[PDB]
């Protein structure tokens, strides 16, 4: 500072490489934040049993393009941060706890809704499920829905594992292709989580109460 030169040129430099990192965020504000949430906040409006694959190939699309933002998948080589490389992958896999959650919440709100099964929409593959009628009658004497009530509640149920199979078997963030990249074992955690296994429970009693 004798001479008045070099700490305005410092500053400048520091300055400069502090605006390439605001930048580089910038990008990465731009590149997650609203691609992948607006894609979660569609997988959690997805509708699975009834409304009237591109998730799946957009979060591929996301993997392939936070790829390019230059981040470490492996540790850098000479900076050997192996402890911090992590970090970033359980706050993905937080996100990517968001997106099956994303789903599994859609799930248990539709296995609570089940009963008004009128007022929902349904697909083109759910054609014979929504409002279900069935036919009544004196089976051996006896008056009762001539179609089983209990095989129509295995059509609700084979609805439900038709999609319960469609969601098991993913390709998401970590499940990238056949789960090459990472596991389901989420899925069939999920199926048996309480959402499925013990609204089984509630789907039945209600059942048993509308037989009642």
């Amino acid at each position: 500072t004798w001479t008045s030169m070099n700490i305005e040129s410092y500053l400048y430099y520091v300055h400069q490489g502090l605006k390439k990192l605001e930048q580089l965020i910038i990008n990465v504000n731009d590149i997650i934040e609203n691609r992948i949430e607006n894609n979660l906040k569609t997988v959690s409006k997805v509708v699975l049993v009834h409304l009237p694959n591109v998730e799946v190939e957009r979060a591929v699309d996301d993997l392939l393009q936070t790829i390019m933002l230059y981040p470490l998948d492996p540790h850098v080589d000479p900076v050997l941060p192996e402890e911090t490389k992590r970090i970033k992958r359980y706050y993905f896999w937080y996100f990517y706890q968001a997106l099956l959650n994303s789903t599994q919440n859609s799930l248990n709100a539709m296995k609570y809704r089940v009963c008004g099964k009128k007022i929902p929409g349904a697909n083109t593959l759910q054609n014979l499920k929504p409002f279900f009628q069935v036919e009544v009658q004196l089976n051996g004497d006896k008056v009762t829905l001539n179609p089983s009530l209990q095989e129509i509640q295995k059509s609700i149920n084979r609805a439900a594992t038709a999609v319960l199979r469609c969601s098991k078997h993913l390709y998401n963030w970590d499940q990238q292709n056949k789960d090459s990249t990472d596991k389901a074992t989420f899925y069939d955690m999920i199926a048996c989580d309480k959402e499925i296994v013990k609204v089984i429970l509630l789907l039945t009693g209600s059942i048993q109460g509308t037989k009642n």
